[PDB]
């Protein structure tokens, strides 16, 4: 029941790969593990399938039919000019809108600073720097 929550796109299980991104129990994941297993008996397969949060250092993980559907968040990857950083916060500007937001601070630090360049993202409302420089 309900509509699916926006943001995300439906593939089949059997379809995900290590590395890409998909939503369990709500939260959207970064694929860090895929096992499936031999086909049932009648041809079906189960994939266990478990992730690491992308935006919360989270495990979460689920169990379901390779054929069956699951939401896998859609990502923006956009680019920002750092302008401040202050307390646990990040000011960026992105490149392509002129806006300023705030962002956390990544766990890669190196050449973090007013002035430098990050490459962030954006997954079903929630934003984080991948990449500095």
């Amino acid at each position: 029941m309900v509509i699916i929550m926006p943001g995300t796109k439906q593939v089949n299980v059997g379809s995900l790969k290590v590395g890409q991104y998909v939503m369990i129990d709500g939260v959207p994941c970064e694929i860090v593990d895929i096992s499936v297993s031999k086909p049932g008996k009648h041809g079906g397969a189960k994939a266990r399938v478990v992730g690491i949060g992308i935006f919360e250092k989270v495990k979460k993980e689920f169990v379901a039919p390779t054929s069956s559907k699951v939401e896998v968040p859609i990502i923006d990857r956009r680019k920002g000019q750092v302008l401040a950083i202050m307390g646990d916060m990040v000011q960026i500007m992105d490149l392509q809108t002129y806006e300023t937001l705030e962002l956390p601070i990544p766990e890669g630090i190196e050449g973090l600073e007013p002035g430098g360049e990050v490459e962030y993202i954006e997954a079903v409302g929630q934003y984080k720097i991948t990449r500095v420089i």
